[PDB]
């Protein structure tokens, strides 16, 4: 059942340029490309491109562009964003929002002292960590209010841009650089493990509450430069630990503050969990002035 978007997302091809691949997505390759006339006030603009691999079924195809046109319903500062789409033709191409400074876990371990690509920028400070932390509570929080369950939130699939802001987004690739952060436990499906709620662990569900545990490690991944999650444990151990209580240990050199959040994120019983909302409400009073001129949070939208 194709469905598509309104006129006004419909890119012409012809303004689109695919330049590189950036690597594999959900449905096939994604591409960087550039975008004429696609964002008010530019003449082009760097995107990021998805396609459907080659093999895929006409069903496929036209699941392919209906998920554009849900994303479509996505539209929040901290979530990245569907730009347009050319749908007519071969082969369909879905424009996103290109982030510059790409997923934060290769933002964060670019910044380590040592890295071969670091930046020449300084690990976030507290105050960059408290704004990077309210940003993706606050993409959550949108996310959440349309009932959308994320089930692998990590540093991997949030994204930074320019000015360095953090939107929760990502193409679609458990297999990159990142393919052991998933495995498959009891055998079978590739699962996050490190990210994981005890709950979904143990019988496989997800929720909002298992996503705020996985935020707390993700700001987790903020304080180590996006180590991996119980680095000195196998993934088998890490099923254990976690399910028997286990959680990350409090971050050095970090406020009480922080690491409070942090530990509710990671409480046991799921109910005791903040809510993306209150995470933000949490550190709305040290944030970047912009961010009330953004945020779902202080939004007529956060009904
Ligand atoms: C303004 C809703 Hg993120
Ligand atoms: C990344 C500061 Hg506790």
């Amino acid at each position: 059942s194709s469905v598509f978007v309104p006129d006004e997302w419909e890119v012409s091809r012809e303004k689109i340029t695919l330049l590189r691949e950036l690597g594999q997505g959900s449905f096939g390759m994604v591409y960087e490309g550039n975008a004429r006339d696609i964002i008010k006030g530019e003449a082009e603009t760097r995107v990021a491109v998805k396609t459907v691999n080659e093999s895929a079924s006409l069903r496929e195809r036209i699941e392919f562009l209906n998920e554009a046109s849900v994303m479509k319903g996505f539209t929040c500062h901290h979530v990245v964003r569907l730009l347009g789409v050319v749908s007519k033709g071969q082969p369909t191409l879905v424009v996103m929002e290109l982030m510059a400074h790409g997923d934060l876990k290769s933002y964060l371990r670019s910044l380590r002292p040592e890295a071969e690509n670091n930046p020449g920028r300084p690990p976030p400070t507290l105050q960059e960590m408290i704004q990077m932390a309210a940003e993706i509570a606050d993409g959550m929080a949108y996310l959440n209010a349309k009932k959308f369950v994320h089930r692998d939130l990590a540093a991997r699939n949030c994204m930074v841009a320019h000015d360095f802001t953090v939107k929760i987004g990502d193409f679609g690739m458990t297999r990159d650089i990142y393919e052991t952060d998933y495995y498959r436990k009891g055998g079978k499906g590739l699962l996050p493990v490190r990210w994981m709620a005890p709950e979904s662990l143990k019988d496989g569900v997800f929720t909002t509450s298992s996503d705020m545990w996985s935020f707390g490690v993700v700001l987790w991944e903020i304080t180590s430069l996006a180590e991996q999650p119980y680095q000195g444990l196998s993934n088998e151990q890490v099923l254990k630990f976690v399910m028997d209580g286990g959680y990350l240990d409090q971050p050095d050199n970090c406020p009480e503050r922080v690491t409070d959040l942090m530990r509710m994120c990671w409480q046991f019983n799921p109910k005791m969990r903040p809510t993306f909302l209150e995470i933000v409400n949490l550190l709305k009073d040290d944030l970047h002035p912009s961010f009330p001129e953004v945020s779902f949070f202080h939004s007529e939208e956060n009904k």
